[PDB]
């Protein structure tokens, strides 16, 4: 009931060739979003991995867009409060700022300055860990709060790209490698 | 009973003076999020007013992003799917595209071309009903699929702007009216 369910989870991401751009593999996860079960058995078999590590945090954060999906999945579960993580532009009050080099260039992440309070745990939840570069930035906003970081869980880890040794001093879990 | 529910969620949205722009009054969710009892309180009162009316959908669709967080939110409580709708070159396979019209020019929404069923009911959650653009271009998406729109539901409307009428044919659900 425990491998049983990750590989329900693994059997509704599809490959997809070459998208966004050619020589990549994307990883699909509408068909799993779909499926009544999809989000449910997802957010608890990452609450499960989180208890196995003896993990608890006060409080989720996720980067748009994904990073909301799973995070709000995750939060209801575990029964925390939730963040966002934005883009330049979309927050309104007060915001921190973490600029980060990736792929196409450089951007930016955004959270409001009282997202979160001194004492707070705060667990980040994405997709996907691939170089652990917006993962990182994620990490440095949150330290800007003085809020401490519990740890950082994703659906899904790409093999030797580099991800957890850059996030290493950080408690780190995915479901699914690739 | 639920008209607490009501007044726990209301208090918990900011009022934001010249956001994104001067002249214009921005809702600000994120203390509602953060708070961990926000998100259950605004998917339990979005389900009992759609048990109020009878209104059984079997998929929940949100857009990019905050339709995205109750959405998923939602479609948690009710058992259901959830379908993301897209900013544009975002969905990795065949999409379905609506142009629609704002305030200085158009953009656009996108689906999977496969995201709906024939026998599908689907519901459309967002945050906010203001002129009704973004709410409408998303019945169009489900009905280029062999799907129905079951009904939509706004966390809140911005009554008298119109976004009713532009839904006209099509049931519509806010919890708060500012
Ligand atoms: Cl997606
Ligand atoms: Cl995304
Ligand atoms: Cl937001
Ligand atoms: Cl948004
Ligand atoms: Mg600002």
């Amino acid at each position: 009931d425990d491998k049983m369910n990750l590989d329900f989870i693994k059997s509704k991401i599809a490959a997809v060739p070459d998208f966004p751009k050619p020589g990549i593999m994307f990883r699909d996860i509408t068909p799993l979003l779909a499926d009544p079960q999809g989000l449910r058995k997802t957010a608890e078999a990452m609450a499960q991995e989180l208890k196995n590590k003896g993990i608890q945090p006060t409080i989720v954060a996720g980067t748009e867009s994904r990073g909301f999906i799973f995070g709000v999945a995750l939060a209801e579960v575990l029964g925390l409060g939730f963040v966002p993580v934005r883009k330049p532009g979309k927050l309104p009050r007060a915001t921190y700022s973490v600029k980060y080099d990736l792929e196409y260039g450089s951007d930016s992440l955004e959270i409001h300055q009282d997202a979160f309070k001194v004492t707070d745990e705060v667990l980040v939840v994405d997709d996907l860990l691939a170089t652990g570069g917006t993962a990182k930035a994620t990490v440095d906003l949150i330290e800007k709060t003085q809020a401490k970081v519990a740890g950082l869980i994703f659906v899904m880890e790409l093999d030797g790209l580099g991800g957890r040794e850059v996030l290493a001093g950080y408690n780190v879990s995915a479901l699914i490698k690739f």
